[PDB]
Formats: C-alpha cells, structure tokens, sequence
C-alpha cells in the first residue's frame, strides 16, 4: 500500500537546541556552526 502522513522535529548535531522545520536547522548549522556542516 502508499504512504500515509508524516511530520518531523530536528535537534541540533553541534549544541542539541530543538528545531521545527529542516530549513531552521540548516540556517543554525550555516550560521553558528559552518566549519561543522
Ligand atoms: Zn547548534
């Protein structure tokens, strides 16, 4: 059968600050963390 519905939260892999969306956590790791990504 297809996939159902799906939703995720991100935790940051450098300080563990908690994210809503997959764009915010990319803009933290790009601004506070470059040499990391
Ligand atoms: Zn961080």
């Amino acid at each position: 059968g297809s996939s159902g519905s799906s939703g995720r939260s991100y935790s940051c892999p450098v300080c563990e600050k908690s994210f809503s969306e997959d764009r915010l956590i990319k803009s933290h790791i790009k601004t506070n963390h470059p040499e990391v990504s």
